[PDB]
């Protein structure tokens, strides 16, 4: 049988700073691996209240959650028990910047992840300091091979109060922890949301889905 069952947990500890603010917040959730969908509630643990929008680390709280083709090689399921982590740079229009790395582990039914995660260089009248953004755009990440590894590149958009977009390039490097199938070429399409949250945002819950598609249709 399968290490990955149909339904797991999460739990996951983020330790950040944006802009010289120090905080932590832990997260317990769940999902659907086979299905690409997942659930995270976040409760912040130092650091209250927040000040800086909440969006700029919802991308940080696992491809494991990806429905996957049976044709289109799973990096990220093949590499469990094992797990593997992943190191991403956020670059936004405004020259901030987010460096976030994430180990995924696996204990019972359970994935666990361990999060750091510095944010630099936000304007202070930006949008993310002053807490003008909205949430994200649905998003299509690049799934290729480089380096023995799995990069994922997206073209990212933030949503701004009033209209408009804020524009944020991602780069993702995957690593699996031991030798897996590699696949080609092929796409990831996202939805991540904020489905609730309190006043200042120290309690939150996340959403995302994730299915990968085929370069070649």
């Amino acid at each position: 049988s399968g290490v990955i069952k149909p339904d797991m947990k999460i739990k996951l500890k983020m330790e950040g700073n944006v802009n010289g603010y120090a905080f932590v917040i832990e997260g317990e959730g769940e999902g659907k691996p086979y299905d690409g969908t997942n659930t995270i509630n976040l409760e912040v643990k130092e650091g209250a209240p927040l000040p800086f929008s909440y969006d700029i680390l919802t991308t940080a709280f696992n491809r494991a959650f990806t429905k996957y083709p049976d044709d289109i090689p799973n990096y990220f399921k093949q590499s469990f028990p094992e797990g593997y982590s992943w190191e991403r740079t956020m670059t936004f229009e405004d020259k901030g910047i987010v460096k976030v790395k994430s180990d995924i582990s696996l204990e019972e039914d359970s994935f666990i992840y361990e999060i750091y995660l510095k944010g630099e260089n936000f304007p202070p009248n930006g949008p993310v300091m002053q807490k003008k953004t909205t949430g994200w755009d649905a998003s299509t990440e690049r799934m290729y091979v480089r380096d023995g590894v799995l990069k994922g590149d997206v073209k990212h958009k933030l949503l701004l109060e009033g209209g408009g977009y804020y524009r944020v390039d991602f780069k993702t490097i995957y690593r699996a922890k031991k030798a897996v199938k590699l696949p080609d070429y092929h796409f990831v399409d996202h939805r991540i949301e904020i489905l609730n949250y309190d006043k200042d945002y120290n309690k939150v819950t996340v959403y995302e889905s994730a299915v990968a598609r085929n370069s070649t249709d």
